[PDB]
């Protein structure tokens, strides 16, 4: 599946525009699963403009099932395909699915500081998030807000591994886990709209969106009925992480590149101008994206566990990283007066 012989039959077989091709037409380059650039080769590409000339091939990764539910993933990603959010569905073959290619360029981290960049992630989320309240989104999905279902579900999976501690205080942060749990049950039944529950992303970084000659989210993976401030608050914490850190550990953590708060209104402001604003309503929105932030730090250091253990970057290290994050962030919102009846 990997023999770029074997990527192309499937590609001629499953694209209708290039059935009758053979592989001598096709150019396939390598770009947690592993994608495939496929493609009309040059002189291909210059007899055939009024269609296709590459796609995505996406093998779907060996483990992912540990992950999420792979039956939901797909269903998910049908109905983002037909809405014209995801990218389009061209095909499936055992094993994956071949997507729409997409032309630009993903966000880098430097893109996160600039103002206009990160309005215009606020106008396209703002809109996103609208989906649930004006398209009738298939009612046997579950409206169960995802963060609860992934921490129950990542945390169970760690149980799995018996030399644990070898990668330290990590029952002390499953036991965290379900005080953030328990806290969140609580807070999010107040009346505070960043409690609303809508569809969201769950994943939201620079490397999941992508600069058209317009703003496209992608990866839909973790997709799901969440507090709308979850959404939020990744995004907020992927403005002071970098993933292109090109040797060991193949990542950089800096907490002074944190989304300015100036940065945060302004951003809340461009999104509530597309999802629907009161100085009071922007900053309990952004309380409640600080509250979530605790989560999705537990969240994300499971999962990299997780994925350390699927593997063999640094997800160990990273994990690390990520629950040295929840203590920093839990400090700040105990010791502000933010949070109580936590612990
Ligand atoms: C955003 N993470 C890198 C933490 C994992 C999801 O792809
Ligand atoms: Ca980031
Ligand atoms: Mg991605």
């Amino acid at each position: 599946l990997t023999d770029p012989l074997y990527i192309k039959k499937i590609c001629l077989e499953k694209v209708p525009e290039w059935n009758h091709f053979t592989e001598d037409n096709l150019r396939v380059k390598q770009i947690t699963n592993q994608l495939f650039e496929v493609g009309l080769k040059e002189e291909t590409a210059n007899n055939y403009n009024s269609i296709r000339t590459r796609v995505l091939f996406r093998i779907y990764g060996k483990h992912v099932d540990e992950l999420y539910n792979t039956i939901s993933e797909f269903e998910v990603y049908k109905t983002m395909s037909k809405y014209k959010i995801a990218p389009q569905l061209l095909n499936t073959f055992n094993g994956g699915r071949i997507e729409e290619w997409l032309y630009g360029d993903p966000l880098r981290i430097d893109d996160l500081k600039n103002p206009t960049i990160l309005i215009g992630i606020a106008n396209v989320l703002g809109k996103f998030h609208t989906l649930s309240r004006k398209r009738h989104l298939p009612e046997h999905w579950d409206r169960t807000p995802c963060i609860f279902k992934m921490m129950e579900k990542w945390k169970n999976q760690l149980f799995k591994y018996k030399n644990i501690e070898k990668y330290c205080d990590i029952h002390k942060y499953i036991k965290e886990s379900d005080k953030f749990i328990k806290f969140m049950k609580v807070y999010s039944k107040s009346d505070n709209l960043a409690n609303t529950i809508v569809f969201c992303h769950n994943d939201l970084q620079e490397n999941n969106i992508i600069n058209t000659n317009c703003l496209r989210l992608i990866d839909f993976e973790y997709s799901g009925f969440n507090f709308l401030a979850t959404d939020i608050a990744n995004f907020f914490i992927e403005t002071s992480i970098d993933y292109s850190v090109s040797s060991y550990p193949f990542f950089e953590i800096d907490k002074k590149k944190y989304i300015s708060y100036e940065n945060r209104k302004l951003f809340i402001t461009a999104y509530l101008s597309n999802y629907l604003p009161t100085p009071k309503l922007i900053d309990e929105i952004l309380e409640a994206v600080e509250v979530q932030a605790l989560g999705a730090h537990l969240l994300w250091g499971f999962w990299s566990i997780i994925r350390g253990y699927q593997t063999k970057f640094d997800f160990f290290l990273y994990a690390e990283q990520r629950l040295k994050m929840y203590d920093d962030q839990k400090e700040y919102l105990i010791s502000n007066n933010i949070i109580k009846g936590y612990d």
